[PDB]
Order: structure tokens, then sequence, then C-alpha cells
């Protein structure tokens, strides 16, 4: 296993050494505005070497933006997808490219078969070309790896089902900004290809110049290369037809034959293309074979990729026609005129990246190597596009919920094979796809029109449902004595209990446990392969309850009252419902029963939170045996167990942490501030943020602030203008909920603000895609809205001695603006359009609860990179802590009064891997029929920095009767190793690789 701390790679280009370089000059470089006017040697390409020119015609289709994916499927895609079908039969040596696996899948099940079997053969020959081959084309930004991988294989496993192909070269043409992630998984997933578009101008610009548009993108960390993917940079503005020809939009745009008289469709340069005739045939091939030969000089070979599309396009018949007459009569006159020296044709994305390789082998080209990411985009000026980092940031939190419950269902039902009577395989489809359209770049981006966003929303939550469904028969299924089970496939077993989705001051939709039916039965699912131990709460109907497992061992439990805020914002307590709180252990990838039991009053294994109110009136709490107290605001001090020692100010917000008894006070303040909207120039939008200045405090006035201090948990709540604002304590890292509620604040973005004197100075360290931390370079040279990244995960700020680490349930815009600072935004409303298409701002804003774990640690024991290393590593506790938000313990509560058969435990012989790595999927590939089942599984191993202080896990014998164990592409698509006495090896830090045991 390489070294990923200590040795630093060697690329030609490392994107955060580029930044420091570059100044981001918005020089007008002519027809080109954003480069130069380019120059070539006419004498460069002779007989011998001549140009050869692919036009690659695409359309690019949302699955969802200003219309849902089904209003699309209706009104445009199906008739692009029927006209490609006959266009392509009917005109041999045409070709078209398509990406959404979820539009293809959608029409090609709706054909005759007939037209199946018309649509295998253009594609069986080449003429039609799926490219990635995921559902959708996922945002880079927002989107967990987990998810890109799952979209991936949602529309790999169809091609390979339905048209026996595998895509190798990747188009990603809209992202907003592209990630190292995207070429770390299609690697991984049998790529040897990828395109990229949307990155900043100034790149663009910047590798242009030295021919560096194609490189091999290895990770940040990989010091070997075999990571590395060969990736196409676009060097324009646009994937339009305007932007693609070459570097002059006034001349391309006379090429797109769509832009003529019938289509009511025109060219914004003012001179509109011309039908191809003899008489002007050599006069308009001049001009564009000159705009081919400027973009050559881009690009190290003689090989030219031109696409020819845009947004919807080739949805009739005469556009078909119009392209594709127009642009044979040019390839008859450029191919017969030997002064020009080109061969153009029609051709496909892999043929492109064929002949782009075979000129490298021949000697042509030798390519440079990059490392880094293409965060934040600008398409013009100051234009940086880290609004969506944010927009809808409701959906944003939806996301990583069902991300998680999509990975709990797959695994608890992967343990058996099911009848198809129980629906199961059906259920987790319809899951996977839901949440694998949600990685659009219009879905979690928060970038579409807010019925879409209703639509996204509306699948999400019958996913869910559709998980939780699958999960309660699973837990019925695994802990019933084989005698008893005897399945009702329709039946609620259990009920799922979520107290961080949607949240009870979102949703107030926790069922009651109502005890009097004296007991009652839940069970906790652990999906992390190692031993785990987590407080767990249940809501009950009273005080008096104490907590055991099922051989009756007590279990030490806390009560706290249940606590709403209202609007003045106020807390009032429940008279009614009560909160029981206990440790429950679940061992590796299982689940673990306790029991609840009511009793006459106060028992021996159950204590009582204090509450104190600081700001008074007088609050009941029903049976709650404890008086509420109230006080005039004041600091407070609180510990858990062993755990930090935490100081809130008077306002209720963190101003210090003391980590250890003998140990100092360390500050560490929370503030809440507020962004606005320009008056003058260009307005924030979903896409965009355009802050007018740094942002301004919030106005807390005196607001109120609830204590409640218990031996296994405490919190500091606070009712601040839109957000309430919570701290708890469980005796390691605090946890931070938010209820962020931006009510009608119009063109106001929140801001959470972390301040401390950790000596970070410019330095801090994001997350791609939860997979990796990439280190950051504030610059002021650049506007604040340039120096703002993804926050997918975490965020963290060190200095020598001391690191502060912020790990988010949500993926949320972030930086650090000045040393010691971390920021992350918590929610934006914006009345004004950003002028990028979507033609409206975000005003549909609604509650969403926002979950964080902060952890403040000691490094000067810790192995830190070098200095010169464009990566860093969380710790064990930061990583444990992103572990306890993503996939925390699942809770399930038995719905019927009697559980005959019930078991204490699943998987207690299931090894307790080391704590670096996971089992990120379990996912059974084979139905009930198949007389070889075949179990895939995903591990992925992370880095934590070594600072001083398990059993193996091989996924090939988790299951019994295992025949065959097999190394396997990470969609399970492709055997690449036949296993040594069906042993699946651990892998090396930051890698991750995929196994497919088969059984008798
Ligand atoms: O994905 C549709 C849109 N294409 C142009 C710009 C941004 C995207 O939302
Ligand atoms: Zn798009």
């Amino acid at each position: 296993c390489q070294d990923v701390v200590q040795d630093v790679p060697n690329v030609d280009v490392q994107m955060l050494e580029l930044y420091d370089r570059m100044s981001f000059k918005d020089i007008d470089g002519g027809v080109w505005k954003q480069g130069w006017n380019i120059k070539y040697d006419p004498l460069k390409y002779n007989a011998h070497h001549k140009l050869k020119v692919f036009v690659v015609p695409h359309s690019h289709n949302d699955p969802g933006w200003i219309q849902t994916f089904e209003e699309y499927y209706q009104h445009d895609t199906k008739h692009i997808l029927s006209n490609a079908l006959r266009h392509l039969h009917d005109n041999p040596e045409m070709k078209f490219i398509w990406a959404e696996i979820s539009y293809f899948a959608r029409f090609y099940h709706d054909l005759g078969e007939n037209k199946k079997l018309q649509m295998k053969s253009i594609v069986k020959n080449g003429q039609l070309e799926f490219v990635t081959g995921g559902w959708v084309m996922p945002d880079e930004a927002n989107s967990h790896w987990r998810n890109v991988l799952l979209q991936l294989t949602e529309g790999q496993t169809w091609l390979k089902q339905f048209m026996n192909v595998t895509p190798t070269a990747s188009w990603a043409i809209d992202p907003f900004g592209h990630s190292p992630t995207m070429p770390y998984i299609l690697q991984k997933s049998g790529f040897k290809n990828m395109l990229i578009q949307r990155t900043h101008y100034s790149v663009k610009k910047e590798l242009a110049q030295q021919r560096q548009l194609e490189f091999l993108w290895r990770q940040i960390w990989d010091n070997k290369g075999d990571t590395a993917l060969f990736t196409h940079m676009m060097p324009f503005y646009s994937y339009d037809i305007p932007h693609t020809c070459g570097p002059d939009p006034k001349v391309c745009c006379q090429f797109d034959f769509k832009r003529m008289g019938s289509f009511g469709l025109s060219c914004p340069w003012k001179v509109p293309p011309r039908t191809i005739s003899d008489q002007n045939v050599a006069a308009r091939s001049d001009l564009l074979v000159d705009q081919w030969k400027k973009k050559a000089e881009l690009y190290r070979t003689n090989v030219l990729l031109i696409p020819l599309g845009d947004d919807f396009r080739f949805k009739q018949n005469t556009e078909w026609d119009v392209q594709r007459v127009n642009y044979e009569r040019l390839f008859e006159h450029i191919n017969s005129q030997a002064h020009f020296n080109v061969q153009a044709q029609f051709g496909t994305l892999q043929e492109y990246f064929d002949a782009v390789h075979q000129a490298e082998r021949a000697g042509q080209a030798e390519f440079p190597t990059l490392s880094g990411d293409f965060f934040t985009y600008a398409d013009r000026s100051d234009n940086y596009w880290s609004g969506y980092y944010t927009s809808r940031p409701y959906h944003k939190r939806m996301d990583r919920v069902l991300m998680h419950y999509v990975r709990a269902a797959e695994m608890l039902s992967a343990w058996h094979s099911w009848d198809g009577m129980a629906r199961i395989e059906e259920r987790l489809e319809q899951a996977r796809r839901e949440l694998s359209l949600f990685q659009h770049h219009d879905g979690i981006t928060g970038t579409a029109k807010t019925h879409v966003v209703v639509d996204y929303e509306q699948r999400m939550q019958e996913a869910l449902k559709a998980c939780q469904m699958v999960m309660q028969q699973s837990v019925y299924r695994l802990l019933t004595k084989p005698s008893i089970y005897s399945p009702d496939f329709s039946f609620s077993y259990f009920t799922l209990d979520d107290s961080r989705w949607p949240g009870s001051g979102v949703e107030d939709s926790r069922t009651t446990i109502i005890l009097g039916l004296p007991s009652k039965h839940v069970v906790m699912h652990n999906t992390l392969p190692h031993w785990r131990e987590q407080l767990v709460d249940f809501y009950v109907s009273s005080p008096f309850v104490s907590v055991t497992d099922l051989a009756n061992n007590p279990v030490e439990a806390q009560v706290s009252p249940v606590w709403s805020w209202h609007h003045t914002i106020h807390p009032q307590g429940s008279t009614t419902k009560y909160r029981i709180i206990f440790k429950a252990r679940v061992p590796p990838m299982g689940l673990a029963t306790y029991v609840l039991t009511i009793s006459d009053s106060k028992p021996e294994h159950t204590s009582y939170a204090s509450n104190l109110l600081l700001r008074p009136t007088s609050l009941p709490l029903g049976q709650y045996p404890e008086d509420v107290k109230f006080g005039d605001p004041r600091e407070i001090s609180l510990r858990v167990g062993n755990g930090p020692t935490l100081a809130f100010s008077e306002q209720g917000l963190l101003k210090s942490i003391q980590l250890t008894q003998d140990s100092p006070h360390v500050p560490v303040h929370f503030k809440f501030l507020k962004y606005g909207v320009r008056s003058h120039g260009d307005r924030s939008g979903a896409y965009l943020f355009l802050p007018n200045g740094p942002a301004s405090p919030v106005e807390l006035g005196q607001p109120v602030v609830l204590v409640t201090k218990g031996k296994l948990e405490s919190s500091v709540s606070v009712g601040l203008p839109s957000v309430v604002h919570q701290t708890i304590m469980r005796g390691g890292a605090p946890e931070i909920r938010n209820l962020v509620d931006i009510g009608s604040l119009d063109n106001t973005e929140i801001v959470m603000r972390l301040e401390t004197h950790i000596d970070s100075g410019d330095i801090f360290y994001t997350d791609l895609n939860g997979l990796q931390f990439i280190k950051r370079r504030r610059l002021d040279k650049l506007p604040l809205q340039a120096n703002y990244y993804p926050i997918p995960s975490g965020m963290f700020i060190e200095d020598a001695n001391t690191r502060l680490t912020l790990l988010t349930g949500q993926p949320l815009g972030g930086s650090s603006l000045a040393s010691g600072e971390l920021e992350i935004m918590q929610d934006r409303r914006l009345a004004s359009d950003d002028e990028r298409g979507l033609g409206q701002g975000v005003l549909d804003n609604k509650p969403v609860l926002h979950i964080y774990r902060l952890v403040l640690e000691k490094v000067n024991n810790c192995v830190r990179p070098s200095e010169l290393h464009p990566a860093g590593y969380l710790t064990s506790a930061a990583h444990k802590a992103s572990q306890s938000l993503l996939d925390p313990l699942d809770k399930f509560i038995f719905a019927e009064n009697e559980w005959i058969g019930a078991q204490g435990q699943f998987g207690g012989d299931h090894p307790s891997a080391r704590e670096d790595l996971d089992v990120s999927v379990m996912r059974r590939l084979t139905k009930s029929s198949a007389k070889t089942q075949r179990v895939g599984y995903v591990l992925h191993r992370t880095n934590l920095m070594q600072c001083g202080t398990t059993q193996k896990l091989d996924v090939c014998h988790l299951l019994p009767n295992v025949a065959r164990c097999e190394r396997t592409t990470l969609t399970f698509l492709q055997n690449l190793e036949h296993l040594d006495g069906m042993v699946a090896p651990e892998v090396c830090p930051m890698e991750t690789a995929a196994y497919v045991s088969s059984h008798s």
C-alpha cells in the first residue's frame, strides 16, 4: 500500500498551485472573449499529416429542470429517441451519443418488439453510443460518492442487461464544476476516458495556453498514478454549437442549421446559417476549417472533437435532416479538396478517444498529469456558482437520509433470498432509482423549478417508504425463530423511528410508545461493520420507564421532557409524552433487541434530567418528576460523562471547549450572520452567490435559552430569528442541530460561523463527495463567493497544535474567510433569477433540521502530511463523528402487542473490522430462482491521521455455502480476479474495491 501522507505525488498541474500562480485577469480576448486570437501554421497539416475531425451529434436531456422528468419525457425526449432510432436506422453514416439512461430505459420499455430490435441493431453497429451510461449526469459538488456509484450502477446494469454494452467513455457537459471523485469511481468501473466542460474561464485559458486541456487526472494522494483517467476538458464557454466548432461563436453559429427559418431559432451575433450549396461550399468550408484548425491548436494530436448539439436537440425529423445534409455537403467538399488536408466525418465519443490514443501510441503526443478539482466554477466575470452548494437545503438533507435508508434496506434484505410475493426487488429498484434521479445536476443542486423540486421530494418520500417496508420485513425475519416465522409480506411488523428526519420541529410524526400493554420490544440496526454503542431515544406515554435487553439485564436510561419552540421564540413542554434515552450496543452489520417496561414510580435504573429556562412564566410537564427551574440569562457550563466541558454565552451559543479536566478552556464561538443581494449589478439566484459585502450579525434580541442537564445527555437550545440552535452533549464531540426557518426574509442568506484562535492563516480543508479532504487556500485576489466551496460532509482548520472539524449531515456551501474561522450557509432566499435559464429565484424555502458534529482536537502528536501535500485526513474521532451523522443506528418499534419467537441479537458472530474500513454496499444481485445466488459488496478504506493509541473482514464468507469469490468493477458488472481460497483481501488506505460472493 502506497503511503498517502509523507510522499507528495509529482504532477505537471496541481490545481491548488495553479490557483496560487494564476492572476484570474478577466481580459477581453476578442471573438474568443475569455481567450486570445488563436494562430496556426497552415504548413502544420499536409497530405502525410492531416487533421482528422469527428463531429459528434448530441442532445442534452435534463431529467428535470424547467419541467419534471415525466413532462420532458412525454413532450421532448420520447421524440428525440424515436427520431434517433428512425434517422440512424435510415442513415448508416450518421452517429449520436446518449448520456441519461433514466430517459433511455423509460423509452425502451415503452417500445414494441420491432423497434426494440431496431434499437439493439443501431447500438450493436456503434451508430448510437452511450456515454457514461449513468441513470443521470450527476452533480459533482453536493453528491455523495456512494450515490454517484449508485446512479452509475443503475444505468450501466440496465445497459448491460438490455443493450449488452458497458460504456468506457464518460461525458459530463453540464455539472457546475467538476470533482476528481468522478475519475476515481469511473477508473474503478472500467472507464478509459472522460470529458468535462464547466471549468473556470481563467482555468480554460491557462490550460489552453499550455495545451494541458487533455490530461491524465489522478487523485491528489496517488504517488504511483494507477488512479489516472485520461480527461478531455472542452476549451470554450458552452457545449452549444456556437462554442464547439472553434473560438469564434459568430462563425460557429452559422453551422447550427436549426437556427435558420422554419425552426424559429436565430444567431445572437446577427449572421444566420445558410444552406450549403455548390455556390457557397468553398467559402463556407474555408470559414469552418479555419475554426477547426484554431480549436486544434489547443490540443496535442491531429484528432479533433467537434460536439454538435444543445439542450433537447434532435427532437424533429427536419432537424436531423438539416444538420445531417448540410454537414454531409461540407464533409464531401472538405474531404475532396487536398488543400485543406482534413478528413472530417460524423463520429462518436469513444471513436474520438480511440483515435487520440492511436496518435499517442504512434508517438505524436505525451499527455500531462493533473491532480486537484475544478471548484468553484465561474462562467463570466465574478459570477461564481457557489449558490447551489446551499440552494434548497431541505432536499440536500433528504438526499443523505435516503442514502442511508437505501444502504440499510439493501443490506438488511441481502441476508436472505426473498419470494417474489414479498416485492423486495421491486421496492429496492424503486428506491435506488428515485435516489439516483435526485443526483441529477438540477436535483440535489436545488436549481430546478418549484414544481420539479416537489416531484423530486415526492419520489424520495416514496423511496423512503419503500426502504422502511423492506427494512421492517427483514428485521422480523432476522430476529424471529424459524419455527414461528410465518410472514404476511403486506404487514408492518415494525415501524421505523427516526429522531433526525424530518425532525420533530419540522414534522411532528414520531410514534409515542403507549405503555399501561406494559412492555414494548425495540430493535436497533448497525449498518457499519464494527461493534457500535450509541445513545438512542424513543417517545413514551409515561416518564416511569426502564430498559432491559431480552435476557432481562437492566440498562441505564435517562428521561427528558419533549420540547417544541413557538413564535418571542419560547419552548413549551409536553404533559403527555417523554424521551427515554439509553445506550444500545449493536453487532457489526447486526441487530440488538431492547425492552421498554412501565412502572408505578421512578425505576431503579432510569434518571430524570433537570430543565432550566433562562429569560419568566411557568411550564408544567405532567407526570415528569422534576420541576422546571427559571433564572435570568447567564453564562453556563456543562460536562456529560468524561467528555469535553462546554461553556455557552448568555445567548446560549458556544464560547469555549475544555477537552480534559487539566486542559485550557479553548475559545470556540458560534455566531449567525446574514448576506444580502446587490442593489446594482448581478443578483444572487439558485446558482450564483453574489453577496453585497461581508455578512452582518443577526440581531438575537434577548433570546430564551433552555438548558436540559442529564447524566447521559444534556443540551442548550436557543430560539433565534430563523434558527432554533441546539448543542447536544452525550460525552464526546457535541452535536449541533439548527431548525432553520428563513420564513419570508427575501434576498437573505443565513450563515453559521465558528470563531477560534487556531492560527490557520489562509489554509482550510473541505471534502469532495464524502470521499476525500482537499486543501483550500483563501485568495484575497478573488471575490468572497470564489472562496466558497462545497461542504458535502466536512470541513476543518488546523495550526501546529489544534484542529477544529465541522462534520455535516447535509451538503451546504462553506469557507474559512479569515484565520481561525469556519462558516457554512444554512439556507438562502432570493427574489431574483440569476439568468442561467431557471427563470425564477428561490422563494420555496421550508423548515429544515440541519445536523453537525463539532470536533476540537490536539494534533501536535499526529503525523500530518507534508505542507506541500494537497490532501488532509480526518482523525478517528472526526471520522466516527461523520459516520454517526450519515449512518446512525436504525430504530424499529414492534407494532403488535406480542412478539412470539423474538430473538435478542443478529450478527454477534460478524467480524468487527478496523475503524477505517466500511462495507459501503451490500446488495444481493440474484432473485430467488437463481440456482447460484450472488451477493455484491463495496469495501471502502479511508485514511485516518495516526496520533498514537479488530478481526479481519472477509465479505465472501459473511454468507454460508460460498462457491466463488470474484473482485469486480465497482458496478459488479465485470469480473477482475477469481480470488484464492474465496477470501476477499482487505484494501489499501483511500482504496475502494468490489467483491461478488457466489453460493450453492
Ligand atoms: O441542466 C439544465 C441547465 N443547463 C444550463 C445551466 C444550468 C443548468 O441548470
Ligand atoms: Zn443539464
